[PDB]
């Protein structure tokens, strides 16, 4: 049992609900907390800057002093970082950025990043901002995650969308 609460249940693992990621982990301070998050860990926009917002830039401090330490991550690849006020930790994980030309494959080795956890609370990696489509990603992380993951859509037409075409 945790304490996430008012979601409908796609699958024996994972959860969508309509909500703003900033307000549902200030509500749970789950274990993790998911940042659609770029090589560079810069934190502008789409949920990236949000969350780092509502840390008041800690996020942006701590990940430009990681990306000095060791470089850019990989486009499906993911790092640790600490959660700040929202979480315990932030697991920032790279969705391949379509507006970018990136290979719309590397979706599922961004979404493996998930199993290293037990349970999340994430975002729908590669949508919004990063181009691809939230039906997709949505097929992908039921097909590729086998740990407790907790979607929040920040859309609620998206959201309606979501369940209403999920097979
Ligand atoms: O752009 C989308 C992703 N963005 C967010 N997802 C969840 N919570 C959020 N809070 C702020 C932004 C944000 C909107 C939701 C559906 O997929 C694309």
């Amino acid at each position: 049992v945790n304490s996430f609460s008012g979601y409908l249940k796609l699958t024996d693992n994972v959860y969508i609900k309509n909500a703003d990621i900033v307000e549902e982990a200030k509500k749970v301070k789950p274990t993790v907390v998911v940042n659609a998050a770029n090589v560079y860990l810069k934190h502008g926009g789409g949920v990236a800057g949000a969350l780092n917002k509502a840390t008041n830039n800690a996020m942006q401090v701590e990940s430009d002093d990681y990306i000095a330490t060791n470089g850019p991550l990989k486009v499906g690849g993911s790092c640790v970082l600490s959660g700040h006020n929202l979480a315990k930790h932030c697991l920032h994980v790279v969705g391949p950025n379509v507006n970018k030309g990136e290979d719309i494959q590397l979706l599922k080795s961004a979404y493996e990043n998930f199993n290293q956890h037990e349970v999340l609370l994430a975002p729908l990696l590669s949508a919004g901002i990063f181009g691809a489509d939230p039906i997709h990603s949505l097929r992908v992380c039921v097909d590729t995650v086998r740990t407790n993951v907790y979607l929040a859509v920040f859309d609620k037409n998206l959201y309606d969308k979501l369940v209403s075409s999920f097979l």
